[PDB]
């Protein structure tokens, strides 16, 4: 459970699904093998003898009725199954946005003469930057989210208004001073990394605290009570013996 | 298809999930039938005598077959059902973000004084302000998707994102407007992103790759294990006794 960004829970959410699939296959083979078994020994007992073509019957019978029992239980597992894997991956793609997300930032401005700042081309404009990644995006179960970060609360802090006595001083690499001679601004990440946990299997997925963050506690709490049915129709589906 | 916001689109998703999981309980009932079918017509011609024993034996064995040619069917396409249910649901799960990102804004800074505008606890900052659902987000209390492109600020006075200058302090920019005066000094801010509208093809014609998160490549490889969801709905549709 190394989960340290977004993506690697995306990824354990991609693995989850996995195992949950690789279970329903499991279960529809076993179905399959039990219908094969008992329409070839049915057909095999058809030209037997004796007390070996009834025991050959006996056989087939049984696996008729293994087959039923197994094609019940997977229809009936199916349900709930579909729902949490259908929930799950839809943290994984929440997950995917969030990540993707984390990179934004506020750009700094270059300081400009106060006289040419309020007003022209020269505008001390607050300029938004996306960083969508360079190609396929994402390429005690831990959850992440979306947090508004603070302002700084001085003149050499993220998101403020810089202020320097020469123009065309950039922010990032020169520090701000008290000084309204010349205005820029100092800018910073615009969303923050917030953690979340959901540790987990009695007979219930956790609750995560609802909060001011994107995606907010509730959403994925109603994420998590719908995979915890796909961990319980996962482990009805592993039940069915062949 | 009436998709005007991003949180519509994971709904039509979802539709379009539940139309596919519907077709698959179909299928696995239909095998179901199929085995019950020749479990207990073998029962009953085992009770028989005579023809009508060899005649229900005969219709017993190919409620036997199709039932095993149904599971064969069907499990040769739940990987690729998987696939592309994952990746749709992938989907919608993305649009409820985007949609709730949609609100996120850059607060507006009330005007001070220039002399404590750039240090101290009088500093202009720039807020950033998050507005997730009061309770569940989206649940109340040729496609069309959306993703999230940069705004752009404005080029002069009194517009979005920019330093709003004023001859008065404590003045607030979403009520006082903005002008040429570098003796107090605040921010008119507005909405850090705009939606962008995004599209495809039912013939997945790959979306042009974007600047914008989601980013065209991961939507793009989302859409093309749609088509295998897709193909295994049909599959699914064209099994029967």
């Amino acid at each position: 459970a190394q989960i340290n960004t977004p993506c690697d829970a995306s990824h354990y959410a991609a693995a989850v699904a996995d195992n949950a699939v690789s279970a329903f296959e499991q279960a529809l083979g076993r179905a399959q093998d039990a219908t094969v078994a008992a329409n070839k020994l049915h057909l095999l007992a058809s030209k037997l003898a004796g007390a070996q073509k009834a025991a050959t019957t006996i056989l087939a019978a049984a696996a008729g009725a293994a087959a039923a029992d197994a094609i019940q239980k997977i229809a009936a597992a199916t349900p709930n199954f579909a729902k949490g894997f259908a929930a799950l991956n839809e943290i994984k793609g929440g997950q995917i946005i969030v990540d993707e997300m984390l990179k934004s930032k506020i750009e700094d401005a270059a300081t400009v003469a106060a006289a040419s700042s309020t007003s022209g081309a020269t505008i001390v404009k607050i300029k938004p930057k996306l960083q969508p990644a360079t190609k396929r995006a994402c390429h005690t179960l831990t959850l992440f989210s979306l947090k508004a970060e603070t302002p700084g609360t001085t003149t050499d802090q993220k998101l403020t208004l810089c202020g320097h006595g020469s123009p065309s001083q950039d922010p990032a690499t020169a520090s701000c001073q008290n000084s309204q001679a010349n205005l820029g601004i100092k800018g910073g990440s615009f969303i923050v990394k917030h953690q979340m946990q959901t540790t987990r299997t009695t007979g219930s997925y956790s609750a995560i605290a609802s909060e001011d963050t994107v995606p907010n506690g509730d959403t994925i709490t109603a994420q998590l009570t719908e995979i915890a049915k796909l961990e319980n129709a996962v482990q009805a589906l592993q039940n069915v013996h062949e």
